[PDB]
C-alpha cells in the first residue's frame, strides 16, 4: 500500500547533474515535490 512519486527523480537528476546548481536543486525538488507530491497536476498552470 504505497505510491511512488516522481519527486525522487526530479531531485535525483538535480542531485547527480553538475549543470543544476545548489539553489537550482532546491527549486528543482520544490517543483516535483509541490506539483506531484503537494498538489495535483489537474491544472496546466497555477493561478497567480
Amino acid at each position: 500500500g504505497k505510491t511512488d512519486p516522481e519527486l525522487k527523480q526530479c531531485k535525483h537528476q538535480c542531485k547527480v547533474q553538475r549543470q543544476y546548481d545548489e539553489e537550482q536543486k532546491e527549486q528543482c525538488a520544490k517543483g516535483c515535490e509541490k506539483y506531484y507530491k503537494e498538489k495535483k497536476g489537474r491544472e496546466q498552470e497555477e493561478l497567480e
